């Protein structure tokens, strides 16, 4: 049971607030939309359809009431444009900032646009939100911020050096939000995601995340690619934990704000294990080559989530396997 | 004597290089222009006359030969523009990146623009330089990166939380710089500036630094404003020391790159004391109120410069009193 989360969502269905989801056509963004619309919440959406998709918002309209869908006001626009950020904040209570160009590799190959989106775009929104005096400001941060710190599990106080531009930007994000707290009193919540997967994560692109990429590959009957040895271990996190975390961070009390929280499950799964999980969770619905390490890529990842458990009462209920089983059917429909 | 510097300055007079000075129309930039042009160097300059001044360039040309000046290719442009950044690098050997927006209060009032220039504009220079495969990359960093860390003097490995948007932007320059070494092999040198004063530091504007502000007001007879009790202390660093620092960094060995150095003298001077010095050095050329602290204000500042001494062979030869003596006549002249 996601106890506190449930309570917090009851509050929401009672006093609906106006939410801003930057990156709303994205994987996490669109999921927050689906949840938030079902919570009878008025959602202002912002997205420029870079990695995001019409077919995500389109999908969400499939899954919410007509009455609920009319509470959604989509805006096509750019967090890089400050004005846009100011337009969208009007009347907003809670800001769920999810818009960025993730991918460690992308950042290495184009750190310039990455910077514009992940830093400029982040600061623009952060500032627009402050000036609007929104009630909450929760932003997507990243577990790559840990960088080269050797310790496991990964605890918040304990970050090392960044290994990619992408890490820099997300670390920069975290830095600004502290400065905005210290100098403006604008208390925010950073969410250090660890490899979120689930419904609407893009299986296509050179920058596809492991889980969808490999799923797509098995469904086409193509080769499944393993970068390095395969023992590269990760804390995979089903979207519902992320959705949970955002909402809990939106309505966190003041004393738990100006804080970064690992969003994961505390589990550690290597790529050799995962490939097994996916194959097994896919063959239940009726249907491999090793290469060199990705550069900039962190070696091991396992989240310590006790902070979220303690301060926000986050209960990560869905582990990797349970989440994969919840995820496959969506990919089957999306790729048939 | 500034011995290694003497040696390196000669090395230039004989085999001059192409330098890029970003923020060449400004305090540190124009001084670097003057030193490099006097050394017969080829210099591409970049500046958008935001805080910089045409009068600064106008002054420099007065101080150098017409043939020395004809080796200055000034380009009016913004560093936020990636294209311009790439253009100016054509044929550059050494990059002296000083193009940024200082002033902690400026960033508190407008973090967006400070970000734009100091992070976006920096990354553009760094990225363009890396792609131009320039010989040296030296950027102006800041003692404000030390943030809340209580150490004194301030050594380079020991930093705390940034206390302002400005402090962030500068920290991020170092962080970007490191990542670039790690991921591209592009080794840079970051110069942590501690309160640089001297010829051509702007005495006007709301964001005038203390010395030109107080000197401007002691020649007008204006009230001298002290922010705080008066015991707030700085490591005041005359320009020549910075210039030494920038040239030493440019022709430093590979082993001494991907490194950050404090630029200062190593001395500690309080505002109560500074005020005494400025008065005494101005009355040697023939001519006070207390208020509350600056927010984002670091209380004490002093550099440990021993790293720079060991690795670059730096010699902080000009202390605060001697520096003021060389600065004053300029301010007398620039204002009369
Ligand atoms: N993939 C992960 O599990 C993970 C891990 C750590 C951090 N993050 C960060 O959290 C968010 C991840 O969300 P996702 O996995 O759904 O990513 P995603 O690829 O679905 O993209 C998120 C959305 O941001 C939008 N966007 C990008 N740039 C924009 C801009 N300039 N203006 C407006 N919208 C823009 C995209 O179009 C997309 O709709 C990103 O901010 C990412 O950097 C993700
Ligand atoms: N002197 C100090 O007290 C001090 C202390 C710490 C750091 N610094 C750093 O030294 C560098 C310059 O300092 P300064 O004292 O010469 O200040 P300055 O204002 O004299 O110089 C800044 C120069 O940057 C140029 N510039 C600003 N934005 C630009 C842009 N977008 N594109 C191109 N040019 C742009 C301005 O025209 C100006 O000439 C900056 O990195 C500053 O943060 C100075
Ligand atoms: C530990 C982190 O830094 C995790 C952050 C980081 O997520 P990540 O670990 O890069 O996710 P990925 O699914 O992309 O890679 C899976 C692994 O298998 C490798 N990989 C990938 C694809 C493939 O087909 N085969 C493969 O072996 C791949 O090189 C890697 O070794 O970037 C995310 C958003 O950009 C987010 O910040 C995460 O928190
Ligand atoms: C330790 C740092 O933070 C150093 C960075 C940081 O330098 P700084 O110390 O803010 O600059 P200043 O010379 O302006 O203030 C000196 C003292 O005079 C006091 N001050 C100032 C003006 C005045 O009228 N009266 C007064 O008392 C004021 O309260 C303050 O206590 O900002 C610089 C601007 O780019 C630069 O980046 C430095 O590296
Ligand atoms: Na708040």
């Amino acid at each position: 049971y996601m106890s506190r989360y449930e309570e917090i969502t009851q509050q929401l269905i009672f006093s609906p607030k106006t939410w801003l989801i930057t990156g709303v056509a994205g994987f996490i963004g669109s999921n927050l939309l689906e949840k938030l619309l079902k919570l009878n919440q008025v959602v202002i959406g912002l997205d420029n359809f870079s990695t995001g998709h019409q077919y995500n918002l389109d999908e969400v309209k499939t899954l919410v009431s007509t009455e609920q869908w009319s509470r959604f006001c989509f805006i096509e626009g750019d967090i890089r444009d400050l004005t846009t950020c100011e337009q969208v904040m009007k009347g907003v209570d809670h800001v769920l900032h999810q818009a960025a160009l993730g991918s460690v590799p992308r950042s290495i190959v184009d750190p310039i646009t990455t910077n514009a989106t992940n830093i400029t775009g982040f600061l623009n929104i952060l500032h627009a939100a402050k000036n609007a005096q929104v009630q909450s400001f929760t932003y997507a941060a990243s577990s790559s911020t840990y960088g080269d710190h050797p310790a496991l599990p990964k605890v918040e106080e304990n970050i090392g050096n960044p290994l990619s531009p992408y890490a820099v930007t997300k670390y920069v994000n975290e830095i600004y939000a502290q400065v905005y707290a210290r100098t403006y009193g604008f208390k925010t919540i950073g969410l250090r995601y660890f490899n979120v997967f689930g419904r609407r994560q893009d299986p296509n692109g050179a920058y596809a995340a492991v889980i969808p990429k490999w799923t797509a590959a098995m469904l086409k009957g193509d080769d499944v690619y393993i970068n390095g040895d395969g023992e590269t271990s990760r804390d995979f996190c089903y979207i519902d934990n992320v959705i949970q975390m955002n909402i809990l961070s939106a309505l966190a009390k003041d004393s738990a704000k100006d804080n970064i929280y690992n969003v994961a499950v505390g589990d550690r799964t290597t790529l050799n294990e995962l490939s097994g999980y996916i194959y097994d969770e896919l063959n239940l619905i009726h249907h491999i080559k090793y290469r060199e390490f990705r550069s900039g890529d962190v070696r091991h990842s396992q989240a310590d989530v006790t902070k979220a458990i303690d301060l926000l009462k986050y209960r990560p209920n869905i582990k990797i396997r349970e989440g994969l089983r919840l995820s496959m059917p969506w990919y089957v429909r999306f790729l048939k």
